[PDB]
DNA sequence: GTCACTACCGGACA
DNA sequence: GTCTGGTAGTGACT
């Protein structure tokens, strides 16, 4: 839940420069996809958010041999 | 206006 | 992938 089943959050501090002690968080989707802001992923979810399931999505069998 | 702070995004890297 | 700087937006205010 807090993190949305499949993607993953970065955190990271730079250490370096002006913005030295300064945070960066960015998301990675199931895909691979990667989105460095609210803004970019907002307008992705827009038409790609939802996710769907068939009955040919679980598999209810035990295989032989 | 300044100031402090947040947020987005491009680009340098070899 | 790694790493940040420039720009813009918000809002309180000696």
């Amino acid at each position: 839940k807090p993190v949305p089943c499949g993607w993953e959050r970065v955190v990271k501090q730079r250490l370096s420069g002006k913005t030295a002690g300064k945070f960066d968080v960015y998301f990675i989707s199931p895909q691979g996809l990667k989105f460095r802001s609210k803004r970019s992923l907002a307008n992705y979810l827009l038409k790609n958010g939802e996710t769907f399931l068939k009955p040919e999505d679980f598999n209810f069998t035990v295989l032989p041999k």
